[PDB]
C-alpha cells in the first residue's frame, strides 16, 4: 500500500525516468513556508533533544540501538554499534544538533524511538546537491507498528527544511519506494571456525578444509602500507576524490570531511595508506561494526569489518582487497564484508567472498532520476 510513502516526494514503484532527468519532484521551496511547530506525539510521549556529547544522552541512544536496532532476516545477529561510533557517524564536519532526534515515555523517561541526519553534499548524476543523510530509525520493539516512523520521519524532514535543505539520501535493507540502487552484501571469512559455530557459515567442507581454505598470509601486496595520519589528509583527499568522480552517486567530501571520516578511531575506523614519492598512492579503509549474537552460549559478539573506501595506483584492485582482508585480520576482526559497489564485485568469487542473503538499497528524498547497476555506486553510509 505504502500509504504514509506515497504521500511524500518519492517515485511510485512504477516510476521509471531515463538518463535526461535529474531533478527535484517539488522544486522552489520556501523556508518561511516550513512548519513551525513540532510533529504531535500520541498521549505521554515527547521530542527529546539527544546531545550526542554529553555522556548520558549518548549511552541512552547506544542502549536504544543495542536492543532495538537492525537484526539480519533470520533474528541471530543485532547491529551493535558502540558509543564511540555512534559519537564518530553523528558530529561529522557542520553537523546540526537539532538533526539528532529523540523521543521519549515521559512517565518512564526512557528512550523509545530515535531518527538522525547529518549534512553532506551528494553528487547524483553529476549534479551536486546539499543533502540531509538520513540513518538510525529506530523504534522501541514494544511499539513497532504504531505509526511512530512516519512521525519521526516527518519531524526531521521538518527539522532539515528549516535548514534550507530538500534532498536526503538514505539506505535500508527494506524495499520501499524506490531504489535508486540495490547492492547485495558479501562476507570473507577470517575467524572461520567461530563463523561456523555462530551459523554465519556452514559446513558440509570438513572444519579443517573450511579453516585451510580461508586462511591468509600475513604479508601485505603493498608492503608500505601503513595508518593513515594527519599529514596524509591532503593526499587522501586528492586521492579519494578524483577516485570517486566516476560514479553516479558519491559525496563530495571536503579536507575536513576526509579528516573526519578517515583518520584512524581504534575499534571505530581503519585507514591505511601508502605513500611514495610524497604521494599517497593507494589507500584502504574499513570501519568496525559488531553484531550481538543472539542466543549463543559461547560467543556473544560477532567482530565484523565493513569495507568503506578502498582506492589503488599501485596494485590491482584484487590485490589492494587483498591487503585490507589482512589488515582486517591483523586487527582481530571474526570476518570481512563488503557491498557490490564501486570496482567490490570485480573481487569477489577470486577473494573468496561468499554471497549473502540481504541487500542494501539506496534512496534519495526529493528527487527524480535514472536507476542504475550497483557499480556505479560511490557510497558507502554507516
Ligand atoms: C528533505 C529531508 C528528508 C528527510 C527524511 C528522508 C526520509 C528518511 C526515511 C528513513 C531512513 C531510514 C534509514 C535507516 O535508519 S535504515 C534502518 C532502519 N531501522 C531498523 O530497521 C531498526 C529496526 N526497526 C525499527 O526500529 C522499526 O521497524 C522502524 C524501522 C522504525 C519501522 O517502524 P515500525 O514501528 O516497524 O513501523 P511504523 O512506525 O508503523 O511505520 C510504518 C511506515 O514506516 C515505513 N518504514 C518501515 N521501515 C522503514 C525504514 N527503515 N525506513 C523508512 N521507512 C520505513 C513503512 O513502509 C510504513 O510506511 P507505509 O505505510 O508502508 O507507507
Ligand atoms: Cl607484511
Amino acid at each position: 500500500d505504502y500509504k504514509f510513502w506515497y504521500t511524500q516526494p518519492v517515485p511510485k514503484i512504477n516510476d521509471e525516468f531515463n538518463e535526461s532527468v535529474n531533478e527535484p519532484f517539488i522544486s522552489d521551496n520556501k523556508v518561511e513556508d516550513v512548519r513551525k511547530d513540532e510533529y504531535k506525539l500520541p498521549p505521554g510521549y515527547s521530542w527529546y533533544v539527544c546531545d550526542v556529547k554529553d555522556e548520558k544522552d549518548r549511552s541512552e541512544i547506544y542502549t536504544l540501538l543495542t536492543d532495538n536496532y537492525v537484526e539480519d532476516d533470520d533474528n541471530i545477529f543485532r547491529f551493535n554499534y558502540s558509543a564511540e561510533f555512534l559519537l564518530w557517524a553523528l558530529t561529522s564536519p557542520n553537523y546540526l544538533k537539532t538533526w539528532h532526534i529523540g523521543v521519549k515515555y515521559d512517565a518512564s523517561n526512557k528512550l523509545i524511538g530515535f531518527i538522525s541526519a547529518i549534512p553532506t553534499d551528494i553528487c547524483i548524476h553529476k549534479r551536486t546537491i546539499k543533502m540531509a543523510e538520513v540513518n538510525f530509525l529506530c523504534v522501541h520493539k514494544t511499539l513497532r507498528s504504531k505509526r511512530l516512523a512516519p512521525v519521526l520521519i516527518k519531524e526531521i524532514t521538518r527539522r532539515i527544511n528549516l535548514e534550507n535543505i530538500w534532498q536526503a539520501i538514505y539506505t535500508a535493507g527494506v524495499y520501499l519506494p524506490k531504489p535508486v540502487s540495490d547492492a547485495r552484501y558479501y562476507h570473507r571469512s577470517i575467524n572461520v571456525k567461530k563463523l561456523i559455530e555462530i551459523g554465519f557459515s556452514s559446513l558440509n567442507l570438513t572444519m579443517s578444509r573450511a579453516i585451510k581454505l580461508y586462511r591468509v598470509e600475513d604479508t601485505l601486496n603493498i608492503k608500505n602500507m601503513r595508518l593513515m595520519k594527519k599529514k596524509d589528509v591532503e593526499g587522501v583527499h586528492k586521492l579519494l576524490g578524483s577516485y570517486l568522480e566516476q560514479f553516479n552517486l558519491y559525496a563530495v567530501f571536503t579536507k575536513e570531511e576526509i579528516a573526519h571520516w578517515f583518520l584512524p578511531i581504534e575499534n571505530v575506523i581503519y585507514t591505511y595508506v601508502n605513500e611514495e614519492n610524497g604521494k599517497i598512492k593507494d589507500m584502504i579503509s574499513f570501519y568496525s561494526l559488531p553484531s550481538q549474537i543472539l542466543g549463543n552460549d559461547k560467543y556473544s559478539t560477532l567482530n565484523a569489518a565493513y569495507s568503506f573506501y578502498n582506492v589503488t595506483t599501485t596494485a590491482t584492485f584484487k590485490q589492494l582487497m587483498q591487503d585490507a582482508i589482512l589488515l582486517a585480520k591483523r586487527n582481530n576482526f571474526d570476518v570481512f564484508n563488503a557491498l557490490e559497489v564501486m570496482q567490490n564485485k570485480s573481487v569477489f568469487e577470486d577473494l573468496k567472498f561468499g554471497e549473502g542473503d540481504e541487500s542494501l538499497k539506496y534512496y534519495l528524498y526529493n528527487w527524480k532520476c535514472a536507476s542504475f547497476a550497483p557499480a556505479h555506486v560511490g557510497i558507502v553510509l554507516l
